[PDB]
């Protein structure tokens, strides 16, 4: 209960500004009581890709019954909680690393790529029910069989590309657990599409840790647009701007013109979607032996709202709401935050807490 007196002494002052029309939120409203078909998606950073803030939204927003998008492989301290993995002989490209700087990367910038003919990944969900339709987005270097899948039912299939070094994409009914093995060294995986047949809810993610705002401009914008038409989203949040803080390259017109032509970019390939900007916690970077704020930090924050009156979003404060109770160093003290950028648990699930607060006054659920 120490998240839920927290809450209780802000429960007068909303960290959500809403640009967003009438016709738009109260569509959205619709949809989340029909409990029919409702996709939401939360592109992000750390803040986002240890599923700690997703989950309670994940929780409470919605009743999940599906998964969606997912990586092939997480990257390391990463997770989606609706799925476990394991794997042997895999090495995981990102878009992030500049080691990984030059690959043709999908939507999320993740690859799975094959060290050895015979390398294998386990998947299995946390769900109980094991029955999906699972897209999976592949790449081989010759047009023979890529990888090889089992399921938990024995039935085994194959992936095969009809070009070489290209993106592709096939749908299979299968049962979880499964084990994917791959039938070529080099072939990559580019991430999964978990739903059921119909009438799917779910909340995926597309977050890494480290990741600028701009960061989709390192994908195939190609097979970005194949990705994003592949499973409609109706609630897309867009959680960046702590490493445009931390990090080289800060321009605010640059900052802003990349995040609207994503934001339309969205809107268009997810008809009636309503987007919501998460601007980052306090930011703060080391001064040597201590922490201080980034510069750009306010600059980024400010842009953030010139970009939700701009594309009419919501925009969740996450920095206003850390300072209504005290600011970063009260949630220092409570273990609420680290001295670094990063939250604990227990603060990503406050703000969660709090954005679930601040949507009721916008939004029936």
């Amino acid at each position: 209960d120490t998240i839920d007196s927290i809450l209780n002494q802000n429960k007068n002052h909303s960290a959500l500004t809403s640009y967003v029309s009438k016709k738009d939120l109260k569509n959205l409203e619709k949809k989340l009581e029909k409990n029919q078909n409702i996709g939401i998606r939360i592109y992000g950073d750390s803040h986002m890709a240890a599923d700690f803030f997703p989950r309670v939204i994940r929780g409470y927003l919605i009743r999940s019954n599906s998964i969606g998008f997912a990586y092939p492989l997480q990257p390391k301290y990463q997770q989606n909680l609706n799925l476990v993995y394991s794997y042997k002989n895999f090495e995981i490209l990102n878009s992030r690393n500049p080691a990984n700087a030059g690959h043709n990367f999908p939507l999320g910038g993740i690859i799975a790529k094959a060290k050895t003919k015979g390398a294998k990944i386990n998947l299995d969900t946390t769900l109980d029910k094991k029955n999906f339709k699972i897209g999976f987005l592949f790449k081989a270097k010759q047009n023979t069989n890529a990888f090889s899948i089992k399921d938990a039912k024995n039935q085994s299939y194959e992936l095969r590309t009809t070009q070489i070094n290209k993106w592709s994409y096939k749908e299979l009914e299968l049962d979880l657990p499964l084990q994917i093995s791959a039938l070529q060294k080099d072939a990559e995986l580019g991430g999964y599409f978990i739903t059921n047949k119909d009438n799917n809810v779910f909340l995926d993610t597309i977050a890494i840790n480290g990741a600028k705002s701009d960061l989709w401009l390192s994908w195939n914008q190609t097979v970005v647009k194949k990705e994003l038409g592949l499973l409609h989203n109706d609630l897309i949040i867009l959680a960046y701007g702590s490493n445009d803080a931390l990090f080289k390259g800060f321009e605010k017109q640059k900052f802003k013109n990349n995040l609207k032509k994503w934001i339309s970019i969205l809107k268009t390939y997810n008809k009636n979607a309503v987007i919501m900007l998460i601007s980052p916690p306090t930011v703060v970077q080391k001064q040597g032996k201590n922490y201080k704020l980034a510069p750009d930090f306010f600059t980024i924050r400010k842009a953030l709202y010139e970009v939700a009156k701009e594309e009419k979003t919501l925009i969740f404060d996450m920095h206003q709401f850390m300072q209504d109770s005290g600011g970063k160093n009260k949630w220092i003290e409570q273990k609420l935050s680290l001295n670094d950028v990063h939250l604990t648990i227990k603060g990503y699930e406050l703000m969660a807490k709090k954005l679930l607060e601040d949507l009721k006054n916008i939004i029936d659920y």
